[PDB]
């Protein structure tokens, strides 16, 4: 396809964040309105793709979904560039995900532009006996960094459908 021929904008997104936080299962809700329970390691990219509406325009989302595990990951980032949006996934319920923010956002601010609309995502909300980090500390980190901030369940949808699509509206307002 093509801008201005079959949509108005194309917007590439990519997810990135630790093995297991839940970055596949994310997409698969979005697209499919499916879970996943199974842990299938991502290994190479892989492509998901949905159309949109934002200001009643039609706009396909291009999305990548990235590997987790550190035996997997490329030490080349080349796949960051052209994104206008990132979802940044930790799992609310393993501090250590969270503590790997930091290296995520360095890593994705380096070989991307200052553009990038960045969305950060405390996934797994649903495992609220399991929480291991607060809210308040997703929401401080995002504000420090200037990222918007969500909790979602991809195994309950909730807040999934809202993640995707407020990134594409923040791009949105953010170029016209
Ligand atoms: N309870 C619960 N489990 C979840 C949620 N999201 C993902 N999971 C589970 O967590 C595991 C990892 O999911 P997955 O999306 O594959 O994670 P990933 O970030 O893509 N991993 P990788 O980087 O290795 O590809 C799966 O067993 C999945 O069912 C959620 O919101 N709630
Ligand atoms: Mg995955």
């Amino acid at each position: 396809g093509a801008m201005g021929m079959s949509y108005a904008y194309l917007f590439k997104y990519i997810i990135i964040g630790d093995t297991g936080v839940g970055k596949s299962c994310l997409l698969l809700q979005f697209t499919d309105k499916r879970f996943q329970p199974v842990h299938d390691l991502t290994i190479g990219v892989e492509f998901g793709a949905r159309m949109i509406t934002i200001d009643g325009k039609q706009i396909k989302l291009q999305i990548w979904d990235t590997a987790g595990l550190e035996a997997f990951r490329s030490i080349t980032r080349s796949y960051y560039r052209g994104a206008a949006g990132a979802l940044l996934v930790y799992d609310i319920t393993r501090r250590e995900t969270f503590n790997h923010l930091t290296t995520w956002l360095e890593d994705a601010r380096q070989h991307s532009n200052s553009n990038m609309v960045i969305m950060l995502i405390g996934n797994k909300s649903d495992l609220d006996s399991r929480r291991e980090v607060k809210k308040e500390e997703g929401e401080a980190f995002a504000r420090e960094h200037g990222l918007v901030f969500m909790e979602t369940s991809a195994r309950t949808a909730a807040n999934v459908e809202e993640a995707f699509i407020n990134t594409a509206k923040e791009i949105y307002e953010k170029i016209q």
